[PDB]
């Protein structure tokens, strides 16, 4: 039962559903692109939204993406959310990745905002390990005990290089737990029912972005632009996202 989608039919995306962060100063994880508001970055085309990294000079950084999402436009609270993505060879140093804050962000500072990443993919481990296009996580980065950082990470490995073609990328959000998917099939779960875990009931809003590097203790491990070796142009191809309502599911929309 979709309730709300994009499935990115026009030519151009919709600002009235849509916003950019714009910048190009690491976003707390000290990233390397420069995320813009330009058609080269992102754009529809043939039925996708395509997020483009690109080699390039730009406002004192090497590299150029977008990073989207909806807050103030479109939030929810409960109900399953995918996106059909064919993610971009991440090689060594690209870092896609499709998740949700909470909808107070940035009133609520992070992470007491609450966060749910429902994929990530191009991580140092997948590197080291050989799996670059394989090995993804899902995650919750929240305020537990004493108000303090917590992070719960869940890896997976694919059966198949998952930039060949599209796959879905789920979230399953109930009053009860998260769960996370990829094609139909669950690989993360966490009850949210804690007293600490109060930020997961309020309506979170979608984000979605292509990432080049990160300081070396951070996600990719490749802190300079030299240390990037992925194909550039990289392009995520997002045929639609979808939220199927719940019973329970509350719609915020403006």
């Amino acid at each position: 039962n979709v309730i709300w989608s994009q499935e990115f039919d026009g030519e151009s995306l919709d600002r009235n559903v849509w916003s950019y962060d714009v910048g190009g100063h690491g976003f707390g994880n000290g990233q390397l692109e420069f995320n813009t508001d330009r058609p080269e970055n992102a754009y529809l085309r043939d039925g996708n939204l395509v997020i483009e990294a690109r080699r390039e000079a730009y406002g004192g950084n090497a590299f150029t993406s977008a990073r989207i999402h909806t807050r103030g436009r479109f939030a929810f609270q409960y109900g399953d959310l995918e996106a059909r993505i064919k993610v971009p060879d991440t090689s060594d140093g690209i870092w896609p990745a499709f998740w949700m804050l909470g909808n107070n962000f940035p009133g609520t500072v992070w992470p007491k905002c609450g966060e749910a990443d429902i994929l990530e993919i191009g991580g140092k481990d997948g590197i080291a390990k050989g799996l670059q296009n394989r090995q993804i996580n899902c995650a919750l980065h929240f305020a537990g005990v004493g108000e303090q950082k917590t992070s719960l990470v869940e890896w997976f490995d694919a059966p198949v290089d998952l930039h060949l073609d599209y796959h879905l990328y789920k979230i399953s959000w109930t009053p009860t737990h998260m769960k996370f998917f990829l094609d139909g099939k669950e690989f993360g779960s966490w009850d949210i029912t804690a007293s600490e875990m109060k930020e997961y009931h309020q309506p979170f809003y979608p984000i979605l972005n292509v990432a080049v590097g990160s300081w070396t203790h951070s996600y990719t491990g490749l802190d300079t632009p030299e240390k990037i070796t992925a194909t550039l142009p990289a392009r995520m191809y997002v045929d639609w996202i979808r939220l199927y309502g719940h019973p329970e599911t509350k719609l915020v929309q403006n």
